[PDB]
């Protein structure tokens, strides 16, 4: 698609619009209150570019914006601040995960948005400034930033918990359920897994330097708010890695419960096999072509000393 | 549930009691003389949050008292500090563990918990102040603490008894009775170490900020203290990394305990095909339709050549 | 095979020329405006020792970038800097990937190359010298530099993309065509990425003391570029860890899918085995020959035979 | 069991003498001359808190004391060392490894020495003092430390001799001897190093401690000696931990040979199986109800082109 | 054996010698010129004694000289430095590595040298002293210490090559010559691995201590070279880490393909069964004592309809 998307707001008042114009948001750039420009659709290269040359922003940075499958970091300019952000989809049954690159500008009194598609999870900071909620009003650009990471950070939980769901129905199917498609799955978990904390690692960089480091950031105001997330980080990378770890033994715990079944697979084959083997062949024999019952109860006697060997094991 | 419990005390004497009424022991917030006040049950968020600002107490601490799915952990404010706690109790034989969240702060003079649930490893701490015994009465809150949560640190301790005991059934049916269940139980222990561990690393990085810090923690007096509680900490993570060290390699040890099985049966099976697959032949070349004991007489010959060629085996 | 390649060029004009003679291309040691020297084939070590010699290039260095098992290193010394690069190619279908060591040393103004063998990466950079592109003219030795560099490491994702395929096939193999030469592959692939890794974990600390350290570079206009592509270092030298450990753990699925289907194979084995043993019996003792209803047999034959049927109805 | 074992010594003269009398060996607190007091069986807590007491050492060492689970650890007071050391024993066969905790306090010219049961491996020290050999008699209660320390950890190589063998052996068993006890005793290796590593990567630390810090331990003098012990501490974690990284895998190694004799016996059934399946159908099919070498010949000839099948794989 | 090979050089001229007499090389102490003593065969213990007290060497240096099981390593002093080295020797075909413990003291104008046994890796270095090639001659005797340790380090990457030659050889057996013997060398190359990795890693510590710190060692001279030696202990250290990387998965290897095997053997079996089973039956059934080609076109028909379903696997 394409769209953009500012909020300018104020303690007293806000306005928000939407435009597909580029024209119409450019003088926000000199906003004393706060604002936020929601940019929908990077695809459009002249649009970023333009927003790009006009603040006042590095090519390179303007190049990351549209260079999509990254590491997320940051990087700290003269006046502006650069982030680079992931944010996931995960479809359930069809066990995949999807993912969307977020860039972050902070500048003056304005935070840059960069998504590469609608459908976002910061429909809360939205109702927050539209509807006076929480301190989002009272503060400036660096705040609304936490207010966006935040609500960025809050949606792993939930991700976190629906694979905490495909776990827990897997470490069933494994032990009970053994089946073909069922490694398939097994394998598809530890894969994402390592998707997952192949960004949430240096995701927990990135907020560890925002709030060790601070330049135009109001420090003694909005340094700890920032540090709370950063503590909301350090749980969900400890939260990764055990289940990481959990689904590595995973696939041993299948195998050994797959053998079990071989083997006593195995001993029914073998004590059917093992007794009817040699009463076939005493009847073969006695069809040699060249006192009957008791030829059968000295199969029945070798019959069952086979039957009481086998609760000797088995 | 829902309780209160204070046990005011001094050098010289004690009280103590218990009710249903928050407005009873809210003055004790202005005692000269240490006091221990345990709010169970911390569903009745109108208590919790009453004293929460009756004492002074900001209210992102008091909704963390109420979320109980948190990182152990420890927050220093200006007239007191703030800590957080897990508490496991192990259900042997389901084998299943449970996770309490207990809560704390100390005060001025005063040392607030909040336990979820009645039932508590605080008991030895109680009649300390009850008979008066040790050095209890003679020293101040911020002891109070240090023993409150020294009590915890020792229940652990049990706990890591417990689970020993767990490994080493375990690991005879991994080696000796090959079964279903025995995967089950084995990965089960793994599951609940892992949760172990992920509680006890952080809960040891709590202690650590305590030691090498102390605000209004009567210094050069307590201090020690605390780090020989630090101490018993690093203890637990030890043997608790052990523990993982041993079970991980476990599963292996009974996978090769049955492929070891699959073994001996093949050889059963083999030995039995192996001598009446050629003899019920034989004989089945001579139930054609086209000396007799000279049949049985190189019947019996290979019969044996066969069960001497297996001694060069089995 | 040999071959000497100068391109010098400035912000107006440039020229270039390949030779096979060494002394007409030292004076440009003495250039005011960049140079790029290519030498292919450091077989022939006096052509190396002699632009040494010349430059005033210390020894070490010099033998240095004849010895081609080594680790990628950069060098920082009074007026030049050393750089030793690794660049790779990976043949498909046979699964292995070559390795060529390439050297470089900025100086006054040229950037020494020294590659084994004609055949390289660079060739977009020499499209951007010729026909005036970008803002590679406007700048010197060092940014070109950079330039080359980024030209290799952008190799890599193409690389990584071809391996990345590499996977894909082999997980549909691992859980659907089990064989054996799967499993040769499987190693195959570890091994490449284990010596992959290898050359870009050093590789990245090369592009990152290169910037947060500095010494003769236009560095004040430059230091980002070079930042720039130390950037993409740390992505890839993630992105093989990803693959490390995705591949680590590929031999043990192929484990679990390979048992299950002995399974299936004794399965058959068994039902077959255990409902034709008996009923051949039945039928067998029915050959003896001593003196003593025939649809009977049928029929019990045919009902103890599908009461087998239906007990593998509760398991198979 | 319970005794005390004074050994008083000076370059000229020695006395020593053993008691059940805790008062005889205080006087020796102010003796010009250093001593060696040892106390074996801290069961009995009243004579180990006694001279607690009078030696003026801080009780919460005295519990550490008689606390027998617990870390090597160093800890420097004003008048006092005070160090906390563990002893091995290995039971060959029962392969099962025992501790005993030994605490030490070097203070003015007394070594304290406290052990839970007799049967210690500071023996050879006496020795020297005994009959003066070496410069024992020479040097000072910190020497007297460093020997009774030097002398325990020595004890680990012996300890390692008797590791070494145990895994020279039972790398023969894996790869010659495949059984189902065969595990067993690796598992018990691998336990057995844990608990071994545990101790000796902290005991580390407490050398590593002593030789960077030195308060009273006459310096310049004892320091390069101290260091020697800790030389050889690290020589030892080195090689505990070269045996773990070899007996991890030996499991590995083992199953590798276990899965491939199954190979075996299932190819000698399958020959078996896949000759006479087909020839006992053949001959079966003729002992019909409705040329004779001729079909021999055919059995000759597609037995003996089975053959050369498999001289094309087994 | 035993031996004492000296080398006195000085820029003008040099003189060398063998005598086994360890009066005859003191003098050489107080030499201003350079002098590079090489003791052969440490187990004559009365000569590193004599030699040791001489030069003024601790004992505590002279009794590790003797130790020739020790952890690699530096220590310095007043007038002299200490460095213990090792040197490996690799058995081909055999798969076998032995080592031989060099240790060394830098003091004055004099590098002593403790070799257990004669044969030895420095031949070049008296090349290079003795025919004048390079700058050793113009320099002093920390440059020859350089010399020395360098020409050692260059040792291990014929090593290297050697082991790379095995893994190579021994990768193609995994994956296409399964068998026992082959699993066993596996091992030896780990341990063997395991030993080096041991050795190397303190190696590579050596040279990082030498290098910055530099007393008696030529400061901004020799310290670039120092350097060049510690660059390619890295190098060797990784290359190393490469190998143990690669064979921890080979074992793991050759398990999958045995297990490959097994089924491939399976298959076979279980359709000539499958065949010649409700074949043999049919058979059988009209062996019963109480239109003829019908049954064998039919058995045609279900013989074959079962080769079909087979196409579909297989
Ligand atoms: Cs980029
Ligand atoms: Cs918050
Ligand atoms: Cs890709
Ligand atoms: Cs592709
Ligand atoms: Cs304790
Ligand atoms: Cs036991
Ligand atoms: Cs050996
Ligand atoms: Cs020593
Ligand atoms: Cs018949
Ligand atoms: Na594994």
């Amino acid at each position: 698609d394409f769209e953009i998307e500012v909020m300018n707001y104020s303690i007293e008042e806000f306005r928000e619009f939407k435009t597909t114009d580029v024209e119409s948001v450019l003088p926000f750039r000199d906003s004393s209150t706060p604002t936020w420009i929601n940019i929908t659709g990077i695809h459009r290269t002249d649009v970023v570019q333009r927003v790009g040359e006009f603040f006042g922003i590095h090519p390179l940075v303007l190049e990351d914006i549209l260079n999509v499958h990254q590491r997320p970091k940051v990087e700290f300019f003269e006046n502006y601040v650069f982030i680079v952000l992931k944010m996931f989809t995960y479809d359930k049954n069809l066990h995949e995960l999807e993912s969307e690159q977020v860039s972050l500008i902070l500048t003056k009194n304005c935070v840059l948005m960069f998504q590469e598609k609608i459908g976002d999870v910061f429909d809360p900071v939205r109702e927050r400034i539209r509807y006076n909620r929480g301190i989002i009003r009272k503060k400036r650009a660096d705040y609304l930033l936490y207010s966006l990471i935040d609500a960025l950070v809050d949606d792993y939980f939930v991700l976190l918990e629906k694979i905490d769901d495909e776990i827990d129905v897997l470490e069933e199917e494994v032990l009970e359920r053994p089946e073909k498609e069922t490694v398939q799955r097994t394998h598809q978990l530890k894969r994402n897994l390592v998707e997952l904390a192949a960004t949430i690692w240096p995701l927990r960089e990135v907020l560890s330097s925002l709030y060790r480091d601070v330049p135009p950031l109001i420090e003694k105001e909005t340094v700890p708010y920032f540090r709370d997330v950063y503590d909301h980080t350090i749980q969900i990378a400890d939260t990764v890695e055990t289940f990481r770890d959990i689904v590595s033994g995973l696939l041993d715990v299948y195998l050994s419960s797959v053998s079990n079944k071989t083997n006593e697979v195995m001993k029914v084959l073998t004590i059917i096999a093992t007794i009817f083997m040699p009463l076939t062949f005493i009847a073969g024999i006695y069809g040699m072509n060249f006192g009957y019952p008791v030829v059968l109860a000295v199969m029945g006697v070798i019959a069952v000393i086979m039957v009481v060997y086998f609760k000797k094991k088995k």
